[PDB]
């Protein structure tokens, strides 16, 4: 017979950082920072809620745009000090985008209309 | 100054066609198809050439939007080797990229018995 | 209270092979070679000055046309000797290519007039 592996992913992921701040406060910092740093994109770094993997302790980064989502795996992995056999995925829209597609490409084709673009990070 | 000459050149016979009648195949796929739509069947078997071990099992049902990143981790936790050992997935002789979907791999390389065939190998 | 993570490259580098051996050798070696091994390709790799990883020994690699990137990762990080945490990622004109691509075909989008593949690696 065969044999199940592997879960859906619900495409029911709220962000703290929406949660904590309304509409224009959070458009009005996202318009601010893209005026201040033009090179970089703001996004928010979610850990997802069946992630079996650590937290982030920070969740508002300002990534260089042409940095690929390959590199920005290193970098994330870093900070919740993962091992290099664990799984990383980042999810857009509870979609896993190509690694190499960059930040900037990402940023300007899902970003929200608070000028965020919103990543959920899992093991799974 | 001299080359150095790495890696080899890589279509592959899947042992569970020459064990199962195509007919038993197919009539299975399209009633595992039905039962569980938003899942699809899949045959794993190793490259005759890889150094790494056998799955126990070959036959897996896969969300049809996880991804083949994801389906990594899943199958490599199935195989007996060592962490320094590599772990690729072929499709057609052709490693996808790790973004697609096993549905999108699925609906584009399935084959009449309605399963998807994918072979690994280490390097 | 954003966290700057990653930095842009400039671009920059050059490779010591093109410094140390002259163009018209290059080039008749790179038509060699593809002579007598149609189904492999010359590539030249070498580690980008600023990387804080390991240097290779060997730089002239003949690789199979249908070898891909995530392949080729695999073997020169175990020539590297890098620890399993430390990011390895290579360029080509300064892009990373993606993971599933083959050798042969960045081979044809981008050897230069010698007839080598020039690949850059580093750890971000």
């Amino acid at each position: 017979s065969f044999t199940l592996i592997g879960e859906a992913s619900d495409g029911s992921m709220k962000f703290v950082y929406k949660e904590e701040h309304p509409f224009e406060k959070r458009r009005s910092e996202g318009e601010k920072i893209r005026k201040k740093y033009p090179d970089r994109v703001p996004v928010i770094v979610e850990k997802a809620p069946k992630a079996r993997i650590g937290d982030l302790d920070k969740k508002k980064y300002l990534v260089p745009s042409d940095l690929t989502v390959g590199q920005f795996y290193f970098l994330i992995r870093k900070r919740i000090h993962l091992r290099a056999e664990d799984a990383l995925f980042f999810f857009v829209n509870n979609v896993i985008p190509p690694t190499s597609a960059t930040m900037g490409q990402l940023y300007q084709e899902h970003h929200e209309e608070d000028f965020f673009l919103y990543i959920a990070y899992s093991d799974e």
